[PDB]
């Protein structure tokens, strides 16, 4: 099954999900000066607040934190968006070294790691019917640089020990995301799909311009993550990024001037 792999990576997810070469997948290049601003936009509304996380998974591609999404608490909404987004999940790609791991480039440029927040739209009533619809996603996509510790990511890095292999799961409750945006909400913003398969293009990405910064040491732990099950040969938890797919021309829009 698929990975990250010279085997099972991106170039051979098109044989079991043909749609990896459908006509908008993500992630992209965010070519700057290609981008419009577009007044349209409303301004964007991340209320994180009542936030309520509930565990945290190796999934033997990457780490995932699940929130409790039975109520509006959490939710993405304005920007390009119409309606209600709710919170989901969240996890991250990241890189084996500092000059690679984020999915979106920006001018080409590669970040440390993206982190990407997942939202379905409260219109189809589940995650599971959102992603049979073209609006059904909202993912928040944020991008790490190495630099100075980010504190609101300590709690999830200190958990990360009891998570080593695929499979394994950690009580990871009262984790507040709001811990992880930058100052500025400035974005990009595109119609796209997940990077993971069965990829589906159901997403609006909204891509913050800001980075956050988190520190080498806490990139590390990251990499000492395993792809592999308790018992198996060890295989690093590193490289899970899928690189840049054609724009296809869909335009990205700038929220700022
Ligand atoms: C292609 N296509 C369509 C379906 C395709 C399709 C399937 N249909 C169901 C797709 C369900 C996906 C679930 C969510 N996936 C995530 O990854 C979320 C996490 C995540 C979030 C964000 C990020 S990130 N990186 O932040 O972005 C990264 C990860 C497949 C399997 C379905 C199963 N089912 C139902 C059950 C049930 C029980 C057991 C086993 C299964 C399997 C798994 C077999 C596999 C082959 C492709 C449809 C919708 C018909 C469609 C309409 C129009 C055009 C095309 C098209
Ligand atoms: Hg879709
Ligand atoms: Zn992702």
């Amino acid at each position: 099954h698929w990975g990250y792999g010279k085997h099972n990576g991106p170039e051979h997810w098109h044989k079991d999900f043909p749609i990896a070469k459908g006509e908008r997948q993500s992630p992209v290049d965010i070519d700057t000066h290609t981008a419009k601003y577009d007044p349209s936009l409303k301004p964007l509304s991340v209320s994180y607040d009542q936030a309520t996380s509930l565990r945290i998974l190796n999934n033997g591609h990457a780490f995932n934190v699940e929130f409790d999404d039975s109520q509006d608490k959490a939710v993405l909404k304005g920007g390009p968006l119409d309606g209600t987004y709710r919170l989901i999940q969240f996890h991250f790609h990241w890189g084996s070294l500092d000059g690679q791991g984020s999915e979106h480039t920006v001018d080409k440029k590669k970040y440390a790691a993206e982190l990407h927040l997942v939202h379905w739209n409260t219109k189809y009533g589940d995650f599971g019917k959102a992603v049979q619809q073209p609006d059904g996603l909202a993912v928040l996509g944020i991008f790490l640089k190495v630099g100075s510790a980010k504190p609101g990511l300590q709690k999830v890095v200190d958990v990360l020990d009891s998570i080593k292999t695929k499979g394994k799961s950690a009580d990871f409750t009262n984790f507040d995301p709001r811990g992880l945006l930058p100052e500025s909400l400035d974005y990009w913003t595109y119609p796209g799909s997940l990077t993971t398969p069965p990829l589906l293009e159901c997403v609006t990405w909204i891509v913050l311009k800001e980075p956050i910064s988190v520190s080498s040491e806490q990139v590390l732990k990251f990499r000492k993550l395993n792809f592999n099950g308790e018992g198996e040969p060890e295989e690093l938890m590193v490289d899970n990024w899928r690189p840049a797919q054609p724009l296809k021309n869909r335009q990205i829009k700038a929220s700022f001037k």
